């Protein structure tokens, strides 16, 4: 699926309807981006300006002027066509054809902007940007302010009020559209099925790596160029590392792999682990924590819900996970004191769930301890784990084990969506999987 | 292959022997790198940290210090040990291990290195130093010369000589070691075994996207996990536009695809073009245009060797391709005539060669109009193409077409080697390639 | 005269009346400003921080906060005591004595302001701040900012809205209260005696910088250590440029000298402006030119009063200039058409007035072309002049002169009072003056 | 006295003679400061820039060329001349009248020099810069090297060795010529008047003040209008602060009173300091205390000589010193012991000399504690002083006075010679030079 023309005006009248008259909002396109030397990394535009614009460009900056409560208008800044530039650096969109192609009203040229901008602000009470987000926006915005207030002469006059509009867009983010939705959807079935195949192709032997260039093909031939966030495949003793993306490791027969992997499709993230053996078939000790892990996510999958939260459900996650690990000896203690005294926390120490949308981290406000009470549209993860350092003081076969199992849902009137659930996770179904798989 | 301890030590004495007696060079890593929010890209070591230590994180300064013309150490800032940053972050090397570890005689935390830097730098009369590099870098010198300068009551002086090590480093990273030869020469075969791939995969109704996802699949699965440069798959129109990487269109029956990509293994850049049809069978007109872009690398792959230049066999290639384009009625004219008004320009305006190392577009000092005298131990590209615009006034049969050949190599005693040989560019040998595989 | 504690009070409630409840106004203390190496400038505060305050120390900020329309409370942070800095560097207020002394409620160390400052902002919607005025300040008003920002994890947030109190305080201070109309009026009495004395001093012979000497001396006598701003001393073809503060020239008889002078007293600024022959005698031709300014003085300041405008009377001026130069001669044609084409602009090309107050050129709008209608406890210049320049094409006699008859007044509920009439400006009593003088 | 365009041209000539071959110095001006608004403080030039131009102007850069070891030019940029900005912020010398009026071979506009500076640097091997000095400096010097840098296409190359000048023209600046001595003699002399006038005009009752404007007076009148420095009339325990220049205080009979001023002349400085009672008349106990520092500046100017150093000379003066305190009783014991102790330090913790010349407190290396063999030509001054804190433990008598009596000399051949004689030093002397004036 894809994000319409008409929803882009949609986001930015949305955005407009809840600007003060006599105002105007600058949000600026991402710089492009070294990786060494003259070669750069693969261009990623920042993700609010592209919720504006769904435009891939550099130097390029929204303007959305609101002269009063039923007159606004738009003006992009963007690079000049240049047969050289793109003959070279690749083709652009112009002056010319933006106003039909992107939906705004005038375009301007971007080496303009310190000519032009200053004459767009003269005037107006307010001004939104959100400072501090980029250097060279922060430059264009504090000379054009400047410009005004020292230009009274010029019957020129800056607006006195600077307001961020990130708060506003980011709680706009929040809530996912019908068809934010869908991409999402689609995000979904393209990462999970890329984890359907890591599982199929993995064996012994094969470095961690592997597993990962299986995952990346996955995601591309669906057409999801580009992975969300930097691909962790942790086997063994890795998997304890929570930001482990090295993957240099042989996988060994005897230990689990946790893959956590995610595509980016149409803009927006997917995100999902899943933690297997190495060699298709769980041990006692491995099936003993995921169990616990595995129990953590279903049921967390069955409780949230419009009117719930993000803290209320890490409770009940909690108290199964203390549970758990008394029954394993490696608690000891009453479950409840032991909750009391945060006992989990050596074992369980990231959070359950994080916003999803156009960042795998998605923006927007969690509440204090995350309690904010969900709505139907929020798009959030359920990634439960456990981590049990190699040198943890518990019983030896749960030493250096990591295992966390993450799905993808959206928050619905009645309950959730699962968006990831076309991969396995019930042991019995992994081990299939994979034994079906060493047929070939 | 790989890049041993003992290779890096040579390096650094190799610096170490070209400076001032009582000086001091100052290398730093390069920054981690915003992709979007707080997710980052894959890191990538500066090139010419990465040449003194293959170490690959951020946050460190490698110090050389010069006392005379038999003394001298090195002082190695990095990043602390610390249980929570790795757990999350990811694993580091700290202080303890890092003098056994890198080579080095002394490691000193990066959090102390405005504390320690100037106690190094006191008294010395030479810093060298690549001021403009990076910010981060220039704040921390700047500051400690600062200190130095004010401190004559505190008995420090600032070394009043700072010296740019670029020229120098650069000039030892142009001439290739055996070992830096053989790592190159393996980026070279995957390089390679991911173009036949691509050769062998590609059909119509593919899009240009899906061989990209084929090379990089191939780059990972010999280890190398990251291209070198991003990879263009530019099929029909899209072949002359030179930075192409958008790879979005479908492949179609009739066109060419021309596919620039490379590998980055132990941090040295492989970089091939093939062009090939997309239904694996070169027309007339494909082929009249192909003959004249390979009967230019040929010819050059004869010529590269100690003694000549890039100029001079850049010479012979417009001779080629102005007499190939006057056969075919593209050009009119005296050939001889045709060369001095560079009447070529329009279908060949890129350059024939770069150097080649750990960067895709290496540093080194190319001379006037690239007139150096080659010397063995150079790696260089020879990448003939011509681009023939959709809008070009040359009989209908030639518009809209590109095509390039590129292959890597090494200048040795007598000639050269072809690192890239290993994937074919002779047309009768890419037709039998295609057919062979599309029995499969 | 002084200002009160109490008034240093009042302001600040002033400005605090017009803030949002949930706001901090942010107010910082000038930098101090080196002349050469390590000596400085006298320390001149910064006036809009002065007149919170009257504390004339750097490295200060005042925050005022706003709880609510009931509940508002102030802090300063100021430099700690210390017997080393002040033995040197001069005494300091300290934290202990502050409250106290400067009538605010708590007193941090400067030393301290960015482990402080973000504590102070948390949970307010808005901040008050003058973005662009130091460099210092935005650095530490944009990190506290950040820390709020990035800090929802441990219960943080910033204020979305920043609001310039330049335009609330810049009108505020255009409007006197006695107590400043008493400073002002006290600074009208020190420097119309220093341009006393001046005329009184005044010989040919003596060098342009001598009277000046004169000056800075009275001002000094009577308590105002300092001008208001660097001093004219204009004599012959020197009084056609503007900003002439060379004064390197022998004074020569037969020619007019131009001086404009102003004390600095408890802050506020005297600006006078005498013109007079060195010689103590008018000539017919100095005579002619010095009656049309003084006609267009002396109307002015009748004109002057609540109701009226400066372009309105400027406007009146301009008819008595060019009125009085076409009957020299100067101008040729008719009166009104001449003032249609702005005939007048070669020789009268600055303004008549300007606000006067903590600055010499004071903070306060003018509304487009000076058009604001005037009110009482507006403080303002009456500066007319005429300069003709050396190669002027007009008779010979008129060529390179500078006349300026330069008055300070305050509007007042019926008309105006001019603060510095006690000296003299009819040429009899220049004249007068001179001669009387010239018995000693 | 003055400096001639041959002393400039000279000391350019001796700053080119010490440069490499193929080297380019690059000297820059002063910026304008701001005092308060758009009113700015009398323009002070670097003193580097001003000691090889006589040029007092901002915005100007002087240029020098070394070809080769006989061939070297000058290029200065400055302001281009302009009919408006002149009438306003005054007269500018250009480009036409500045090769002869201050012998440079070449002049350019300073509004070109981001055009220009690149290819006067292009092709050298060094650049002679003064790093950290001025921002705006920084900014135009990286921006020149980075188009050298990064513009080998264009066949242009950076020098790569950057070496600070300071040290090199600070060295020169220490050795003052005849030429310099003679106007630091009338420096000598000026302030000398000075320091006589505020003696014979001095009464109880008068401010502190009003010494400061007639010492101002005096400078002003000879020609030198402004302090080198800011003046300290610390009278009563105002003494015992050496940074004191509030000078805010009645002068009341029975106290001290120390005078530290000097005039700027011709750019160089003078640097008196003078203490004597109020009233015209020493105490028993003022006596005591002012005879100690007396013998210390008489023997001071006696040892001062070529041979010895200012670490040497300080020695005797802390022998004489503790021998004083301890026959006052303000110091008990060992006169051996309590020097070793360093006992004499709560009372005098200012050093004894410091360079002068265009700086107050000049350029020019001190060696290790001062220790620097001392030669003709060098400039300095001579300043012991006691300092009693009002609530030191020793007897009452001595509490809250601060005495010091400050000359200044040249080391000659033989020995020295003491520019600010002239005002008298002698108890006696100041005692008759009061009195002789209090009969008028
Ligand atoms: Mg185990
Ligand atoms: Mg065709
Ligand atoms: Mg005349
Ligand atoms: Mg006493
Ligand atoms: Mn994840
Ligand atoms: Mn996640
Ligand atoms: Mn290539
Ligand atoms: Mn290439
Ligand atoms: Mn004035
Ligand atoms: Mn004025
Ligand atoms: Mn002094
Ligand atoms: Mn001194």
């Amino acid at each position: 699926s894809e994000i319409s023309r008409q929803e882009f005006q949609r986001r930015r009248q949305a955005l407009v309807e809840q600007m003060q008259p006599g105002s105007a909002a600058l949000i600026f396109a991402a710089p492009e981006v070294t990786r060494s030397a003259d070669s750069e990394y693969p261009y990623r535009q920042n993700s609010d300006f592209w919720y504006f614009t769904g435009f891939n460009e550099p130097e390029a900056v929204l303007v959305l002027i609101k002269s009063d409560d039923t007159h606004n208008h738009s003006v992009l800044f963007n690079r000049v066509r240049d047969l050289t530039a793109e003959i070279w650096f690749g083709r652009r969109l112009g002056q010319d054809a933006a106003p039909e192609k992107l939906g705004v009203d005038r375009a301007l040229a971007f080496s303009e902007i310190n000519q032009q901008l200053y004459q767009l602000l003269n005037g107006l009470d307010v001004v939104y940007h959100a400072q501090g987000e980029y250097a060279y926006a922060d430059v264009i915005v504090n000379s054009a302010l400047e410009k005004l207030r020292k230009g009274s002469r010029q019957n020129l006059t800056a607006p006195a009020t600077m307001i961020d509009w990130r708060p506003v867009v980011h709680e706009m983010r929040l809530f996912k559209s019908p068809e934010e939705i869908a991409v999402l959807r689609r995000a979904g079935e393209i990462t999970a099925m890329a984890h359907t195949r890591a599982m199929e192709k993995c064996r012994p032997g094969m470095f961690e790596y592997h597993l990962e260039g299986e995952i990346h093909h996955e995601f591309n031939r669906h057409g999801a160029r580009y992975p969300s966030y930097n691909t962790i495949v942790g086997s063994g003793e890795n998997g304890c590392i929570l930001h482990y993306t090295e993957n240099e490791c042989e996988m060994r027969d005897g230990d689990l792999v946790l893959i956590d992997a995610g595509c980016e499709y149409k803009g927006y993230a997917g995100d999902i682990t899943r933690t297997f053996p190495v060699n298709g078939k769980f041990t006692q000790a491995q099936r003993e924590i995921y169990d616990i892990v595995l129990e953590s996510l279903e049921t967390s999958l069955r409780l949230y819900r419009p009117g719930t939260s993000i803290l209320e459900v890490t409770g009940e996650v909690v108290r199964i996970m203390v549970s758990g690990l008394v029954k394993l000896g490696i608690l000891k203690g009453d479950v409840d004191e032991l909750i009391a005294q945060n006992a989990h926390r050596p074992f369980f120490m990231a959070g359950l769930s994080h916003w999803l949308g156009l960042d795998v981290h998605d923006v927007g406000v969690y509440g204090q301890d995350r309690s904010r009470i969900l709505e139907p549209g929020m798009v959030l993860t359920v990634e439960p784990g456990l981590y049990i350092a190699p040198d943890a003081e518990v019983p030896e076969q749960y030493r250096g084990i990591g295992i966390r199992i993450e799905d993808d849902i959206v928050i619905t009137e009645t309950g959730n969506e699962n968006l990831t659930a076309s991969v396995v996770k019930k042991p019995e179904e992994i081990e299939a999987l994979m034994v079906a798989a060493r047929k070939q």
